[PDB]
């Protein structure tokens, strides 16, 4: 059981849908973490309480170096407190906007970390994680952290990242995460997702048909990987272990 008096509150880190996030320190260990404050009055005016309990339960159960850690939680009369991992280096999205695109070494490393995290998630029956750059955080050593918990969107999800099977109303499984990995790998190397278009309808047709092109700088190895991940038929997409064994990955991942 934790209490607010167990932590030293620092500067605000951001704004949440239902409160604020603060940099904090556990008084005893002097460990730096993030403390997310959620207002009950706001959580109530949305009827998300049962949803919060579910998301919290998922996160708490997931223990991997490439997944944002939820250390614990507690609450008082008016607020709900989530004791979260602090990622000092911010979002991968922010880094991507700053650099515009990532080199092969950085990309292959990020993909490796994501593949490991996703492989662990799968082993725990956790699938279809929104791994878009904005949901990816960075540790002190620049290690990637999935932070999916809590840009064009259907009811199915993030448009630019939806696989053919989903958009086409068909059945899907964990292979949706391999498609996501291909879209992310492309976006890391290029700076934009592969099926971006003017209209919702155009994007849909682009995805459905798997219509995308590679800029001249994208190497043979990267094209091989992306092309294998972005297969229309889910069964033709490689397994996460095959991603980690891919020669482009073994050559460029640090
Ligand atoms: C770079 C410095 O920042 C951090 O290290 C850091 N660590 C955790 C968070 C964060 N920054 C921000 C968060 C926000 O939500 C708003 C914007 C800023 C929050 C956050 C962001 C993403 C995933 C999160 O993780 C979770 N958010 C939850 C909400 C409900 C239930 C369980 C949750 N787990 C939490």
């Amino acid at each position: 059981q934790w209490a607010l008096e167990d932590f030293e509150i620092g500067r605000p880190l951001g704004k949440g849908k239902f409160g604020n996030v603060y940099l904090a320190r556990e008084k005893q260990s002097k460990f730096i973490l993030a403390l997310k404050v959620l207002f009950k009055a706001q959580l109530e005016k949305a009827g998300v309480e049962h949803q919060l309990r579910r998301e919290v339960e998922i996160q708490s159960h997931l223990r991997h170096p490439n997944i944002l850690r939820l250390y614990g939680y507690f609450h008082d009369a008016t607020r709900v407190y989530l004791i979260l991992e602090y990622a000092p280096l911010g979002t991968v999205y922010r880094e991507l906007q700053k650099l515009s695109k990532f080199d092969e070494q950085r990309t292959a490393t990020y993909i490796t970390e994501l593949a490991n995290a996703l492989s662990y998630c799968h082993s725990k029956r956790v699938i279809h994680r929104d791994i878009k750059p904005e949901n990816l955080l960075l540790g002190s050593a620049g290690e990637l952290k999935i932070a999916d918990f809590g840009r064009r969107t259907t009811l199915c999800g993030t448009l630019d990242y939806l696989p053919p099977e989903m958009i086409e109303g068909r059945m899907h499984d964990e292979k949706v995460d391999l498609w996501s990995l291909g879209v992310l790998c492309y976006e890391f190397l290029v700076g934009k997702p592969p099926f971006e278009a003017n209209t919702y309808q155009e994007t849909y047709k682009r995805i459905s048909r798997v219509e995308f092109t590679f800029p001249d700088f994208v190497t043979e190895g990267a094209r091989d990987l992306i092309s294998r991940l972005l297969k229309h038929n889910p069964s033709q997409r490689p397994m996460l272990r095959e991603v980690l064994e891919h020669p482009w990955i073994t050559a460029n991942s640090s």
